[PDB]
């Protein structure tokens, strides 16, 4: 495992309903569990509703 994707995507207010909107995937050196993704990510958002969707670890 050498790389680990993590998909991303944010709730949204658009014409007055809530919508999903995916946000940009983000790849991490080395092998990312979901927990530790479903931190960094809300970090990255600060204050924002985002969620992970799915991590994909590759192995090489």
């Amino acid at each position: 495992i050498t790389k680990t994707t993590v998909n991303v995507a944010k709730m949204v207010m658009v014409d007055g309903e809530v919508q999903v909107e995916q946000l940009p995937s983000e790849t991490f050196v080395g092998n990312l569990t979901m927990e530790q993704a479903q931190w960094r990510m809300k970090r990255k958002y600060k204050g924002e509703p985002v969620q992970v969707v799915s991590v994909e670890p590759n192995t090489e």
